[PDB]
């Protein structure tokens, strides 16, 4: 839109953010529950590695969060000339999905700067408002990690890397996982994320497995299984919480991510 007030409104705009973005993490450094600090490094035999995607995997899609998105993207869109209206539908329908690899494109041509919209989009986000401690979550996954089965669970995630480390805090399950593949945002305009080979390859390289014999995979994305299947990866698990993209032949098909131990009960 072409405003009257351009300046005093954009400012306005980056101080709300600002002020939200303050609160958010005020929230989080008053949290004592378990698994609220992350206790592994970032940007760091027959091995072997569970990678986990987090967004629409280690939490039920929310419509909450895509109404919020929504918003969000809605007052970006209004502030940022640079997007077309088909630009901020597809990305109403597809960030709190994809996230790097829906602004992958914009991006690339220059129509979005990504760490600003990060800021403005996602990390105003009051996750806390849908994100809770989930204990049953937690008790599946420490079932995992003590089974002696695996080696690392590792997280794969398109979100950048607070957006990831909010949300693993929030739901108390940030100590149980030894480390954090994310999609940097931060200083190329050619994004790397699922479900591109190269993402992969970061994963493996960053979580230290050898062989993708070794890996196991879980994504809400059919076309991520894909690549992982096609990769060889040992058992690739796609996540689809609504019945309503395909799964990929060979992959196992789960609801919830509570189903796990009664899909690959053998990693328990
Ligand atoms: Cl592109
Ligand atoms: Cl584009
Ligand atoms: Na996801």
């Amino acid at each position: 839109m072409t405003v009257e007030y351009t300046a005093s409104d954009l400012a306005t705009y980056q101080n709300e953010v600002n002020e939200q973005i303050a609160k958010n993490k005020a929230h989080l450094e008053s949290l004592t529950h378990p698994g609220s600090k992350v206790t592994f490094p970032i940007d760091q035999p027959n091995l072997k590695v569970f990678f986990f995607d987090i967004d629409n995997c280690l939490y039920k899609s929310s419509t909450r969060i895509h109404d919020l998105m929504q918003q969000s993207i809605l007052r970006f869109f209004q502030t940022h000339l640079k997007l077309s209206p088909e630009d901020a539908h597809v990305l109403n329908n597809s960030y709190y999905k994809e996230y790097g690899l829906a602004i992958r494109g914009l991006v690339m041509f220059h129509k979005v700067n990504a760490l600003e919209y990060n800021r403005l989009v996602d990390d105003s986000l009051p996750l806390q408002d849908i994100l809770k401690p989930d204990i049953p979550l937690r008790n599946m996954l420490l079932r995992l990690r003590q089974s002696g089965k695996i080696d690392k669970l590792w997280l794969f995630t398109n979100a950048y890397k607070n957006h990831a480390i909010r949300c693993l805090r929030l739901l108390g399950i940030a100590d149980l996982f030894d480390g954090l593949t994310y999609c940097d945002y931060s200083r190329t305009d050619t994004l790397v994320c699922k479900p591109h080979v190269k993402a992969f390859e970061k994963a493996m390289k960053e979580s230290g497995l050898a062989r993708y014999e070794n890996a196991y995979f879980i994504d809400d994305s059919g076309k991520n299984i894909e690549t992982g299947i096609k990769l060889g990866m040992k058992t690739c698990i796609h996540l689809v919480e609504n019945e309503v993209g395909q799964t990929p032949e060979g992959a196992i098909v789960i609801s919830d991510i509570l189903e796990l131990p009664h899909v690959v009960s053998d990693l328990f």
